[PDB]
């Protein structure tokens, strides 16, 4: 499980 | 700008 | 399950 | 397996 | 922008 | 920028 | 930006 | 569980 | 596997 | 800048 | 920036 | 297990 | 294993 | 700066 | 500014 | 167990 | 094994 | 600059 | 500054 | 084993 927020 | 993998 | 928004 | 390129 | 999701 | 590797 | 989740 | 915040 | 190149 | 891995 | 967790 | 704070 | 590169 | 490994 | 974890 | 503050 | 140049 | 491994 | 924690 | 260099 991955997220990321730019 | 989010991303999401599962 | 893929999520993305931009 | 999600890629993402911006 | 590209986004794959297999 | 944040990420999440789980 | 690239993001790759395997 | 990897997670970096800049 | 998570990778990331901004 | 905040880094912690698991 | 680059980052990757394995 | 392995923080770092810049 | 993670890595990271500012 | 702070880095701690355990 | 590097750093690695094993 | 290894801690530094800089 | 943690190992951090800045 | 304080530095402690145990 | 560099460190190393083995 | 713990090395720094400053």
């Amino acid at each position: 499980y991955t997220i990321a927020a730019l």
